[PDB]
């Protein structure tokens, strides 16, 4: 609350750590579903279905223009890439597993360098 200060982690090195598992996934084998915004025009449903279409390099040119306040802001961009996923692609097809195996792979990359 009011003059009483919580103990807060150095978030001085966050903007780097983010940018560096960013690059892990794009660089990513399973990673081509998710490396441009979906074409809206293209593909039917996504536009009335996916109210909050998110991809890699959206979230490379808001990490590189300062429009992630906290690194948990990022983490929440990051997510709804493979929630997007998950809504519109079936569990056991390219784009959907690609979309778990993607998830995974960030949810340990960013257990491992912030936890
Ligand atoms: C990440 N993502 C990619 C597609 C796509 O590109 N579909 C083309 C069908 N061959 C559709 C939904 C989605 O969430």
């Amino acid at each position: 609350s009011m003059s009483v200060k919580k103990p807060k982690r150095d978030d001085s090195k966050d903007l780097a750590l983010c940018s560096m598992i960013l690059t892990e996934m794009e660089t990513h084998e399973d990673a081509w579903p998710f490396l441009l915004p979906v074409n809206l025009k293209l593909v039917p449903g996504y536009k009335k279905v996916i109210k909050k279409p998110m991809d890699f390099s959206t979230i490379r040119e808001k990490l590189s223009s300062g429009q992630y306040p906290n690194l948990e802001t990022f983490a929440l961009d990051v997510r709804l890439v493979f929630d997007n996923c998950e809504t519109f692609n079936e569990d056991d097809s390219d784009i959907g597993r690609a979309g778990h195996n993607m998830r995974k792979y960030f949810e340990k990359k960013w257990t491992d360098t912030f936890k």
